[PDB]
């Protein structure tokens, strides 16, 4: 549902840069077998930026069909114009996705009030559960805990993917929201810490290639066995870091290809092919995780 | 024209958020009479983020029509997907615009090599002059001088709107590019400094309401009379700062309304109306400038 | 010892700016009665910067005598020259203090290697236990976890006061050091979080005026009762923040005076008297904590 | 003299870390012959941090004696306790120095009002000209233009060494102070830009090894011939950056040794010897400058 290890899944592509169904099916079977709790379809790791809204919807629906009721699917629905966010959200109403992951508007730098009105209008135009998403280093905008508290009073807004890497936010948000409001890390390197402070899981890039370890780590964390969870985190830490050695998802798509999970590591510009030095860096991190 | 005071013009709207032709005409007439060098149509101050490409194109064509050859027009054509930037550029090919202002991809955070490939591809598939546009605080990425140097070798990449507010970039870029490559500030508060270091002009928000002063200040700067340009800049400095007291273009659309230059100050979400405190702060800035 | 709520005690002064013994004794009796685990004497909150080494030693020794074996006393021994740090440390050898709190050199910005050699030489010139102290916003220098791991192999170096406010450091340091190496927060607002991640206590400014609450919070935290600890933290949070509304220790000395714990709130330049607006801000925070 | 190229001179040392008179003499003779405007004795590049006040004073008196009236000498007199700065200043009253360079208190992080009171008190109790010195990355605090404006009204506060590398400060300060208040860069890499914006000179680390070039570059800058000054600056730019590849003055003392200007490159802890990689990087920078 909205708990444990949730993969921010890549959108695997053929050499032409279009979705490759056989590779997507291989990934979804892998996440079912691995114990991944849910899939976020067409977030930033899934190249939401370079897919148009039609292509993006086609991938979400294909992901849903291929999941075949075995694993819940959350759609990325973020947009920097409120009307476009509503419109994109409506494509998925009565579709079968369990919720939406919707980012703070990027580039136009709204105020906290602008953020409130933006997410509130979106929530009012759907019955789908809404997971807020804050990532200031991408967006230029920072959804502060106080505004998260405000928005959590909307029945429809049920959690946050917090990707600042600033762990003080866990308890700042938690004291302001109800006990069933869900706190998800959006930063793999600090995600176990995030959970140790009272977070309920992680929307993860690492999970794309280390799904079993990630699911086991988040289960141990939820059961309070933090020391046993750290043994896994330490195994996974070079990956947590090196999967951003070049802009995400360039590294994780290369790693997927190296593990035979996808046929090609093709991306859409302005993402470019991984460098040679990047390959060797990601290879060593996979080696340290015990996957190669 | 790509020197002097260039206005990043607002897209004036009626109460429903649709472009208001009569207000736009008045603004354009104002810029013709006030000596503004050119108009940037549908950049961030023109709410590029919340217009769809159809409306974006309509506003540019309307600006061209209303300008009626009296003032050059540069279209904002930025996008975070390379194919989308190319497509948008194609809509304006034989439109009458003199050039394009194209931002670094926002949100997806490409590498320097990705930026190179992004802008090279856009440049290839048009004859129109291209002005690069760097604004890290909005985009999450930073086009460094080295990469600006590589891109300046492309014949129709002719300049940069540099909006870091980091003044060391003027001469780091200048030494790496040829003498006819144009360096334009995108940060009103540091713009006079920017020109004094070697910059050729400014793509300005302040120019929306202080067009005559901005034009004279930029001319004095180009003539080397920096002391007499600073006197004007000192009067304009509260405006340079307080036009961003709330997210741009909220303050400047309000200012345009207060001066009678536009019928309403309506914006599209996620921009929201100016607060009372911002009303007061902007009004005092306009009075310091001698505009009220 | 090196655990629980450790107060970074103010150096109370008469109006002439010299240590006031009656006020210091009142504070030490208060910390004994309150359950404070230890006193840090003449750290930054105790105005180490504006006391010369003689005056600073006189205060440490006076604090020790007045403590009278009832509560352990750690001496501040930091200096930005290694030879001065050794010399200051040696004044306290065979004195009765239980350990030293020694800051990364400020102003001269040493390398990580410089930090290693600096603290290693200090440790080799004493039998006293050494607590490393990292506060980049004051010093201009950041002791990274890797170097902390290196230094922890010195028998004599036994813990760190980590005052970054960056909680990722707790587990980065912990995986690199032995299980008896002590992790202390140096940032009151994030200190409970710090403890929840595996920290062993806090060297606290808040403890100066809320010693009982602080001791109870750290005991609850050490016993894993984090939710009961947060009720206290929330009570104490305006203090955690507002005790730095003006430069520390200007606010906490005013608060001490207001609570009748010290006779005067006098400080040495360049610290200046609290502003009127600062008084009312600190008063409200004391009120919220239930102390006024 | 308080314009032009002013060298923040190294304090050359023998293998035991004591001032080496013969190396110092050679440096001073070099600066007299090379057209350096003045010598800052015992600033941070002169290891003020690791000399005690006795040695600090000795080095200044030795510099004065060796200079023998041929070059003006400014003593570093900065301290983080106001009474200590006053005392240090008193040691130099009728010494022959032309002025003092006094840093914002480091570590204790005073307010703007504290900085005002700090520097006003120092100024009151001497007749010597005072140059304020702002370097936030070392000190943890930032003397803002507003406060520089208040302090410039004090008759013997005559200028500022501005080492933010933030070039907007040149004209923010200039408009708030009188025309004979001197604005000096403390950041070699942005110094030419600083002078082009209105600055009068630089207190420079690079000048230790490229004194002739620095003197000519600063003169060309003062004459308004910025293009011909930039050619020199372009040759010096790798030195401007790589003299801080490791903490200053480690690289520059090594460079001085490599050129034969000083007998050894010894420093005092917590500064440590240059690494092999830094040896290589600085040597290539010296060759780019045409010095080897």
């Amino acid at each position: 549902m909205f708990t444990g290890s949730i993969v921010a899944i890549v959108t695997p592509m053929d050499e032409k840069g279009n979705v490759c169904r056989a590779s997507l099916k291989k990934l979804i079977d892998y996440h079912v077998a691995s114990g991944t709790s849910a899939i976020v379809s067409v977030g930033v790791t899934g190249e939401s930026a370079t897919l148009n809204h039609d292509e993006h919807a086609d991938v979400v629906m294909m992901t849903l069909d291929l999941a075949d009721g075995r694993i819940p699917v959350i759609a990325g629905t973020g947009a920097n114009a409120t009307a476009e966010a509503i419109s994109l959200t409506q494509r998925f109403n009565d579709s079968g996705i369990v919720g939406c992951l919707t980012v703070t508007p990027y580039y136009n730098r709204p105020s906290q009030e602008g953020l409130y009105q933006h997410f509130k209008a979106i929530a009012e135009h759907t019955d789908l559960p809404q997971i807020l998403y804050n990532v200031p280093s991408r967006t230029g905008c920072d959804l502060l805990p106080e505004t998260v508290g405000r928005l959590a009073k909307v029945k429809n807004i049920i959690g946050i993917k917090e990707a600042t890497g600033n762990l003080t936010r866990v308890n700042q948000i938690k004291e302001l929201v109800s006990d069933d409001f869900v706190l998800l890390s959006g930063d793999d390197a600090s995600a176990l810490d995030f959970m140790q402070l009272g977070g309920h899981g992680v929307i993860s890039v690492t999970a794309n290639v280390a799904a079993r370890d990630m699911a086991q780590m988040c289960k141990l964390a939820a059961e309070g066995h933090f020391a046993e969870a750290r043994v896994i985190n330490q195994r996974l830490m070079p990956l947590h870091n090196k999967l951003f050695v070049e802009p995400n998802p360039i590294p994780v798509k290369w790693a997927c290809k190296e593990l035979g999970l996808v046929a090609t590591d093709t991306l859409r510009l302005p993402m470019t092919p991984i460098t040679d030095s990047g390959r060797e860096t990601v290879r060593a991190a996979l080696k340290h995780a015990g996957l190669l």
